[PDB]
């Protein structure tokens, strides 16, 4: 029973103890015990100007954050704010309609096997595996002709058109931030768009963490790094509760009305021989109210080769990560954190 979790927006409702599946060892937990659960982030925060990114102070303000904590809130990013609220209205909606109409585009594919496409929860692999406190929609956007629409939820009817309009709108982003990175590592504007190929992949996660009675004791979403290029994340009405580690530390991510923020991903550091780090982050509860976001992932084609760029390379500066296609990368991020088994 226990690799077919209900979904914690089902168990959630109405308790006053997390289940014990969702419970953390004492020195796992945010505070590692106690109500504290992380440190304002320090001055100066960072922040790109998403239309000035070809002005030197601008992307000096992109290189600093991405040296500094491997993520940064953009502005001026073209997205509308109606469009950004429309999509997590839709995802809200979905969200809150009954478990079986949820389940139709359940990720658990008779109801007992996981897949990474549909409604549900993260892969459980041992009974001793502590759940972390949401559920998520996830769904194959790019390549479009990998699409399944048959997990694309059909309510509310405008669910698909409000995704791929705003996805379009994410994908202007993710080529922006890419060529200002391949500019400031001298690789050419160019670099990690011809990276990411022709089949450049995108993925949307809608997370849904539902108010936990003890945030103390659970994650919403647990320790790690996304294992794409880049991340471009949408939080709804900025309620809090990201995170992210910095030097062992565990730091808020301010909140910022309109903005998204990009993070950077295991892939990108793989190709940046590390240069710039995939920010290690997670997602703390609370007590008041659900919180939701949309990550759009977007990653190199499935058959690259994922290798430290050949410029960033020479006898004094050598391969720090091992060379792996991007698909098989991905298959074991799934199955010590990842990333650390590609170091050389
Ligand atoms: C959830 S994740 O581990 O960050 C994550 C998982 C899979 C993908 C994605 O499907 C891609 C392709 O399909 C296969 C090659 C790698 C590439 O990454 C992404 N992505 O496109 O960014 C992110
Ligand atoms: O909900 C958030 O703010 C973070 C989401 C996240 O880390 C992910 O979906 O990979
Ligand atoms: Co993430």
């Amino acid at each position: 029973s226990w690799r077919v979790p209900t979904p914690v927006q089902e168990l959630a409702a109405g308790v006053v103890e997390p289940p014990t599946q969702f419970v953390l060892q004492e020195q796992d937990r945010p505070g590692s015990g106690t109500l504290l659960f992380a440190t304002d982030m320090p001055e100066p925060i960072p922040v790109v100007d998403l239309s000035r990114l070809a002005a030197a102070d601008e992307a000096s303000k992109l290189r600093s954050a991405l040296e500094t904590w491997g993520l940064f809130l953009v502005t001026k990013h073209g997205i509308e704010a109606s469009l950004m609220d429309d999509v997590m209205a839709a995802s809200r909606d979905f969200f809150y309609q009954p478990l079986e109409a949820k389940q139709e585009y359940s990720n658990l594919i008779g109801g007992k096997r996981f897949q990474m496409e549909g409604y549900g929860n993260d892969m459980v692999k041992s009974k001793d595996q502590i759940l972390d406190w949401q559920d998520r929609l996830q769904l194959r956007v790019e390549p479009q002709d990998e699409r399944n629409l048959a997990y694309w939820p059909k309510h509310p009817d405008s669910f698909r058109d409000l995704l791929e309009k705003y996805a379009s709108k994410t994908k202007i982003v993710r080529n922006k931030v890419l060529r200002a990175m391949g500019k400031t590592l001298e690789l050419g504007e160019d670099y990690f768009i011809s990276q990411i190929g022709d089949r450049a992949s995108a993925i949307a996660r809608f997370n849904y963490y539902p108010p936990c009675p003890r945030p103390d004791l659970v994650f919403g979403i647990k320790p790690h790094s996304d294992g794409g290029a880049v991340t471009i994340l949408l939080v709804d009405k900025d309620v809090g509760g990201l995170q992210v580690q910095k030097d062992g530390v565990w730091y808020t991510v301010p909140s910022m009305p309109h903005t998204l923020l990009v993070n950077l991903g295991d892939s990108m550091e793989i190709m940046n021989n590390g240069i710039f780090k995939s920010p290690v982050h997670r997602v703390v509860t609370n007590a008041e109210k659900e919180r939701l976001s949309l990550a759009m992932f977007y990653g190199v084609e499935g058959q690259r080769v994922l290798e430290p760029a050949l410029g960033l390379l020479g006898e004094e500066r050598p391969a720090r990560y091992r060379k792996i296609m991007a698909s098989d990368y991905i298959i074991g991020l799934r199955q010590q954190r990842f990333i650390e088994t590609l170091k050389i």
